[PDB]
């Protein structure tokens, strides 16, 4: 149908906007602490601690499959990255501190993304 196509064009455009959001958020992680999944070879007990692991490469796979239907879903995954880190790692670690900085800096980017998604529909 013509409606299914119109809906698919909306999803594609959302995907385009979320790709730019993802790039901006990942720039706020210059140390690449959150770039890839925590290694189960190197942290073999990780899944005993963290039930829903997340990282930027995993988000990028979902994004490119047009697997985010709305900004809320994308934010859920970003928040997992931060929240998993802040639970697994102690306050006095480079990892925890990197998550706090990513949260604080990403807030700005996500504030305007929400306005852009509401604005452009």
């Amino acid at each position: 149908s013509m409606e299914q196509v119109a809906m698919e064009l909306r999803l594609t455009e959302l995907t385009r906007l979320l790709r730019s959001v993802l790039d901006q958020l990942q720039d706020k992680d210059p140390a690449r602490i959150f770039a890839q999944p925590v290694s189960l070879k190197e942290v073999p007990d990780y899944l005993d601690h963290i039930k829903h692991p997340m990282d930027f490469a995993t988000m990028r796979k979902r994004l490119e499959a047009q697997g985010y239907k709305n900004l809320h879903e994308f934010e859920e995954d970003f928040d997992l990255i931060i929240d998993n880190c802040m639970k697994y790692n102690a306050r006095d670690t480079v990892f925890y501190r990197a998550a706090v900085r990513l949260r604080d800096q990403g807030g700005v980017v996500l504030r305007q993304a929400r306005r852009e998604v509401d604005s452009i529909g």
